């Protein structure tokens, strides 16, 4: 069970990492924290202050997408996409501690290891200075590109389905369209809650966001809902279907 | 042998019915007419009092995207990814007169399926009032979109070809690396070609395009030249798997 605990690091002006860090020194910080060995794990809570209990639930991917207010820290609990033999939904825990921005995850959020290759591959030049309503603000962009993205394939997917229902009566159709029920199950249900967590961050007034940022989540917030209708609507169209191989045969 | 010539029409406020309609009964009209037999397009000429050979730049799919000025309107080519076994791109002509912005494609173009499909969904009236500086960036941001989407998928499967050449030679993976290399460089010519034209709409004061339309390209702009990127970055991928699928043997 290779577990990776691999973890990465940013800052201030401009294109910094590191570890064992001060980040008084920069202007925000984004740790990366990628399902971290037991070890690896209190390594951050000397560093950030922020403790493992409270940690420990940003690594529950399990945890409902939601928003925990200051202790000495804000956590957002987001969903995103997990791709396996059926593709899922996992949560990463986001915790905003002042000028520090940390994602914490169990599963690979590619969201993520997007930013990352991007922002190993990215100028000194892009202005995050803006940031950690901007960080955030991008971390759920992207997840919800990857959800606006794995509903573009679907609805692709929906597409060839419905020729190869001309074969009907098929053990295979059945098999994946309920595994795609799956995914959009997965997803509505998710998307929801992340709806839930947008409706809050584009309106609640809070240190953490600034009003440009809070624009931002509107839109995010409206994407989201694109993705929701979407989700369902897909949904509606699995059903039918499932109607058709139904009456071809079970 | 088809031709499978749809006119879609849609106007604001929001509804349907070519060869009756009356301009200057709403603010904009979108036309999109995919493919048509020319009974179809000649009709269209008339109606729109476009030049029948004019519309014809439109149905090139080989014409290279740019902007070019009036004779009694405004014309937009553009490449947009094209699906197929294997993925290329495909010119679309968009023409703007007046108040009407036509787009006119020979091949489907899954963008303006995704808006019609999404204004049957979408709601009515108040406002589309920003329309057509704005239509024009959508449509052009739903391609840019296509793009994007199939690129973090072009990228699922280097990840997943990177596997294949621990089996080795593989004269299969070749292929598929020619394959993937043969989609990259038809994305990468035309998210070039692409690029020029947003410059263009992101630069030029225009009739057609308003203060807000131009910023809008310019983030369009933006995207383009991430997924010329990557493209640039993935063309580098396959040129080493492709060396490496040598490496084996050949
Ligand atoms: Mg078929
Ligand atoms: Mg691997
Ligand atoms: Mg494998």
């Amino acid at each position: 069970m290779i577990t990776v605990i691999a973890i990465a690091k940013d800052g201030s002006i401009v294109e910094p990492k590191l570890d064992e860090i001060s980040f008084e020194d920069y202007r925000l910080i984004w740790i990366d924290c990628y399902d971290p060995k037991d070890e690896e794990l209190y390594k951050l809570s000397k560093k950030i202050g922020i403790s493992v209990s409270d940690l420990q639930i940003g690594l529950d991917e399990q945890e409902i997408p939601r928003v925990e207010e200051d202790e000495d820290f804000y956590l957002i609990i987001y969903k995103a996409p997990l791709f396996e033999e059926d593709i899922t939904t996992t949560s990463l825990g986001i915790y905003i501690k002042n000028n520090l921005l940390l994602t914490i995850h169990s599963d690979k959020i590619k969201a993520i290891g997007r930013l990352h290759k991007l922002i190993s591959t990215k100028k000194p030049r892009i202005v995050f200075e803006r940031g950690i309503g901007f960080l955030l603000y991008h971390i759920l962009n992207e997840i919800t590109r990857s959800y606006s993205r794995i509903l573009m394939n679907l609805e692709d997917e929906l597409e060839e389905l419905e020729d190869k229902l001309l074969a009907g009566y098929d053990r295979e159709v059945m098999e994946k369209i309920l595994g795609l029920r799956k995914t959009l199950v997965y997803f509505h249900k998710s998307l929801i809650a992340n709806r839930d967590v947008l409706v809050l961050l584009k309106r609640k007034y809070l240190p953490i966001t600034t009003k440009e940022d809070r624009e931002n989540f509107e839109d995010l917030y409206y994407d989201t809902l694109q993705l929701i209708d979407m989700s369902a609507t897909y949904r509606e169209v699995l059903t039918s279907m499932m109607d058709i191989t139904l009456s071809l045969e079970n």
